[PDB]
DNA sequence: TTTAATAACCCGGTTATTTTT
DNA sequence: AAAAATAACCGGGTTATTAAA
């Protein structure tokens, strides 16, 4: 009784879709037009108030020619036992069903000759073989389809729910009560949902997602969701930069609205995960489509109970998301002096040796998308815009002078930036995680 | 110059208000028909198109009486310096500025005979003095008002710009976008702006903020807010559209809290209830706005004990210091724990464990004017006030002897566990502690 | 013979004490 | 007589080795 597919052929902004669906839909994407379109391809299949004025000449594909518009729904009827709303539908129809032991039923809409009388026209047949299809008796303006079917439309019998954009003019607080009331009542057993707000998708269960593109033919991504407050506003891109920290964030914001400052329109997103671990959001967003980009830092970590002995963490970091096997460790000397400057100047120069030894590997880091720097965001920052630093700051050391306070003056280096000195951030040669985010 | 303040008496919800005003103005509350009724006034005060039908019999206090509605509008005049607009509302009078020295110049709307023929007959005048201003010369159907200031409104020469809902079909990078287009650049200098948006109010300086109150007597607070303000505003951003908040340091105790707010009331958020993340233990970043908005300040923290760095054995007093901080008072002494170095672990955890319980009931007379105000302080963390109301309900689930050991090595993997198996009786048992009376505050039972 | 309990590191904050110049 | 590390806690996460019953 959970629905299979909609194959919509000749209808206003489609050439041949095949939409695979369930109950319970969740449509999105960058045009509105292709979402209005799909709404109303079902009312004009299930809604007799649309369907009682017939097709305009706008109607069809573009505005003129191609006079055959199929819009056909497959079911997957099959056997469900004693049933509720399967036993309806065996009994409204009779018939029409040419076996016994079909699992299949399909709903087709017919649209022929819009040129004569100016009219649409619109013959509506069931049945449960593509051939064969029987015509669905009336007496009047009443179908037998209008028996088992009603459509309840939403904008600012099998019970279906069509609702379009119901963020405005509702407080947030509302679209979580309409988020949790969209999936523990039953009386929202199938719907499709049009939104752009992030708190109607909170929680969300056994859900296609039907993304529409901004393409002439809108072709549709249908993906089944089964299983996430970050991960819900980042459902509605297609190109998400991983990133560790706030620091990183407050840069690429400057960055990436002073070179190119509609890329969350186009379908970029900046996420956080507040610390070094990806492998719990890149299997979420692996599993729906969403091309997931990495940026991460090369660390070393000492390790108990040997001195001197130090462990690779920032390449095991990459490879444990690869599904590969760990490196061997190093060995550093240190003697006792100051470890303040000193220290972190030895783990420098050890890890750039580190960078360079490993280079093969990162390069099949970099065939996937995870990026590594060559120590942290500080140093490569001063590869790019070095020059630039020491004058903000008025000092010699401007790395040392971040080190300090990571975001406070990471903001001061914000809050003071010229326009010529993000394209010297965002041209460079080990910033170019930020180049596949924005897909040029 | 700056606006300085509107006097508004018998106009259409207020009875007296004397809103005390800066440019940039922001407005925001749960009384959408306040705000509405605001921008209201200031278009009959300075918009041509709407003074020009009068006042209905609508727009006469209540819907009866109230004879003299009196609008004043206070500009104060003195700034010059690079800005003509002091010479431009100078140049257009004559009579108005009796002497030159006056740092107040007064803009008066009056109307009288509500119940003759239903017009309201609005008259305008000038002064730099209250007592006898001067009638505002026009001679057809155009004032000298109308010649210094013009009027912009947006709903989907000096100027004013009034916006009344902009979050209505707008993306959300770009309600971001109109944020710092709004308060960065100085395209908008004099505006009133009306919203219900959180992420309009992201990079926001040197703003009036006005709260309507959601109260018949339609009273607002005016504050004159100057400043990482990121890092700031962005939690405090939904804290402003809320007239009460809970201030509370970790996500644990959202997890818990709003499982508890969903059984018990669950419309908490409608009636003017927040839960404020902070992500430590620094909330005097956050109290410094919310009291000058009238936004009641809910704190709840933790007894903490730390080690000092140059002496061995004696202990920093962390959880009663934290809370005198905010009360500007003066920090405890010292006290003295005896750990030796064998003991490390469980036993250490519970040796400290008993020693916040003896600095808690030492200093009872310091704690109850901490909870005479809106701070309120555990007994040991969350855990063991949580185990004082749930604790036979906390063995049944995790099938455990002592829970709390359990619950301090998962922190979130273990609370999710806890909420997704509470009972509805155990969420209106661990809202009726004493302990949890920080609850209460927030929704007001 | 498994099993929890810290060393080590990452993403943010604070406040008093050495420390070095 | 300062100002810059450095403990030592607070809110979150992951490996890996050790002590531990
Ligand atoms: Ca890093
Ligand atoms: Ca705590």
């Amino acid at each position: 009784m959970k629905f299979s597919n909609i194959t919509i052929k000749n209808f206003r902004n489609f050439e041949k879709v095949n939409i695979n669906l369930d109950n319970k839909n969740v449509i999105f994407g960058m045009n509105d037009i292709g979402k209005t379109n799909f709404l109303y391809a079902l009312r004009f299949l299930l809604d007799k108030e649309i369907r009682k004025f017939g097709f305009n000449k706008s109607d069809y594909h573009k505005h003129d020619t191609s006079k055959k518009i199929e819009i056909i729904l497959t079911l997957d009827l099959s056997n469900y036992e004693k049933d509720e709303d399967t036993k309806k539908l065996i009994s409204v129809v009779k018939g029409a069903r040419t076996s016994a032991n079909a699992d299949v039923f399909y709903i087709a809409l017919e649209s022929k000759y819009d040129d004569k009388e100016l009219y649409g026209n619109i013959i509506l047949k069931w049945g449960s073989e593509l051939d064969n299809l029987i015509d669905i008796p009336g007496r009047g303006n009443i179908n037998a389809l209008d028996n088992v079917f009603k459509v309840i439309y939403i904008n600012p019998k099998i019970v279906i729910y069509l609702i379009e954009e119901p963020e405005i003019s509702l407080h947030r607080s509302m679209q979580i009560a309409l988020s949790k009331q969209l999936f523990e009542q039953s009386t929202y057993k199938y719907f499709f949902l049009s939104t752009h707000s992030p708190e109607l998708l909170y929680e969300m269960d056994n859900t296609r997602l039907i993304r529409v593109h901004s393409t002439e033919k809108v072709v549709c991504s249908s993906h089944m969701y089964n299983v996430n407050k970050a991960l819900s506003s980042a459902l509605f891109a297609e190109r998400v930069l991983l990133i560790e920290g706030p620091s990183e964030k407050i840069l690429f914001e400057k960055v990436l609205d002073e070179v190119e400052p509609e890329y969350e329109l186009n379908g970029g997103f900046l996420l956080e995960v507040g610390g070094t671990y990806f492998n719990h959001y890149v299997c979420t967003l692996n599993d729906l489509g969403i091309t997931h980009i990495i940026k991460t830092d090369n660390d070393l970590k000492s390790k108990k109970g040997k001195k001197g002995v130090y462990e690779l963490l920032g390449l095991n970091r990459c490879l444990n998301l690869l599904g590969r096997e760990n490196l061997d460790e190093i060995t550093i000397d240190i003697p006792e002096d100051i470890k303040g400057k000193k220290k972190k100047e030895r783990l420098n120069e050890r890890k750039k040796e580190i960078f360079k030894q490993y280079k093969n590997e990162v390069g099949e880091f970099l065939g996937e998308r995870i990026y590594l720097s060559e120590i942290d965001l500080e140093n490569d920052l001063y590869s790019a815009i070095g020059e630039s630093m020491k004058r903000i700051f008025e000092n010699e050391d401007p790395v040392h002078y971040l080190q300090k306070s990571k975001l406070f003056n990471m903001v001061e280096l914000v809050n003071n930036l010229s326009t010529k000195d993000c394209f010297d951030v965002f041209e460079h040669e080990k910033f170019a995680c930020l180049k596949e985010l924005v897909g040029s």
